[PDB]
């Protein structure tokens, strides 16, 4: 009922993490294609979730540095990040960006995850 | 009244979680046709709900690569997925991404679940 | 004051409910124009809220398998269903959208309301 | 500190409630030329806030039959609505709103409010 | 882990708040033009935070009779107001807002910040 | 399961804070163009994450007072400012915005991080 439930007000503030971290080492054509992607078969994507959604540049900017990926994307409204590239490309740049906001900025993290 | 509210600030992160998984076998064509769907009416269709939506792509992926299922659509925004085939092999679509997600990293998951 | 308030990390997820299932009998003409609505005078529109947005899909299906409804639309985005048939039709649908989406699948339910 | 803060999964669904039921007398031209409505000067305006947003729908129904009342706009996305008329008759439609919104169907409601 | 967390049901619903309620006197050029204003060098912007969002038809309204104050823009989606005029008009259609918001209909408010 | 979990209400408002005011010395040429930024190769960047939205005009309007210092863009729907000139009036500015946001106005703040 209505008048049994307690009431609370919350003041909403973005949390500080990177909830994924994820390679898919090679991805379905159909897939990358919906996402508005070029890519060579044998390239992989990284996928990155982080809140909040403006740290989406740190990312984007601190992977194409680490190592030789391309952006895919970057979505400054949700957050979103996906890069390409080799494999181990893609690897160390998603570590790099795990050091620099888990790390130096004191983000949330998560572990690198694969399919 | 206003003064007797307790007061949180909370910081929200998006949760781990495969919320939805479920399989319509012969789903209405004026259902589908408005989702954007072409499909055989033999086919089923199954539908995702995903958080972080960015894991739609994680599941759209793993759901076509398995045989005989193709991609719907993905949502990348909002983390919905549906995909379409026979409906053995969407169930078994389903299963591949709630073994995937929920498994392999750890989402928060359900069974799949079917309009009978 | 800013430094008295708890703070606490919330990690959303949506929920499995159906918050409303309505009907109205006679619609005011001005009102189902402007959702894009096609009726009879005679017809009845019924009203779902669904939360997760997807499972809209399921009770569409579920309302025009039901019955002699018509779907008036399906936001997928919101969750939002609006069909409409005659009042005995539109009945029969909700409450198999319900049944299947409260009983069956276990969301958090509600009885039919009407106007 | 990161450390030190209580995690919570929050499962959001839609709250039943009428926020707001506000009546304007006297409408600054300005503000309902920027809503997309045309009055007449003696017009009031009457505002809803409702959640679930679907239930804006159910709103509009019931105070549109309300006598000497139009329909200013529907929000079914964000659950507004706003109408139009002689300041007793707008009165009346919310009233309406309140009691098929708060009464019959349980929603956490409020009183008219009036800008003086 | 994902097993240690709590989980609980959250029914959204609007507060009722002013947040912010701010006066730029001099506002540099390219921030109020990027905003749609167009403005005299002497004029100073109003700025309001408001939830329920439809609440800022309210608050347009009062500003607007309270003083000379022109409506820069309400957004009615976000319940954003921002007006301009003179410092002391805009201080005035504040203060009146708040008056109305905060003292008549009890919204949880804010005083009057400046830059 | 759904019968064991609690159920709020929760209302919801916008807290206040500024919750990341990082610096980013030399951008990569793909990230700013896609950010719609036109920057010289020695500019930095300043981002902000500003809450309530709103506080972007005043987050903005203290930033570009700032010597140097050139707006890169200014949402108000989300709350974001990007900057942009040599590092140390990018820094200075960003300072300037946490002491009028955090200071004067009350704000949680944060200090100011740089991509090393």
């Amino acid at each position: 009922t209505e008048e049994s439930k307690q009431r609370v007000i919350q003041e909403y503030v973005p949390g500080k993490q990177v909830t994924l971290a994820h390679i898919i080492a090679n991805p379905n054509e159909d897939i990358y294609k919906k996402l508005g992607l070029v890519l060579d078969k044998k390239d992989a994507i990284g996928i990155l979730t982080i809140t909040p959604s403006e740290a989406s540049i740190i990312a984007a900017d601190v992977a194409t540095k680490a190592s030789n990926v391309s952006l895919g994307f970057i979505d400054r409204f949700s957050g979103s990040v996906v890069i390409s590239g080799d494999v181990s490309s893609v690897e160390s740049a998603l570590n790099d960006v795990l050091e620099v906001l888990g790390n130096m900025l004191n983000f949330s993290s998560t572990k690198i995850t694969r399919t």
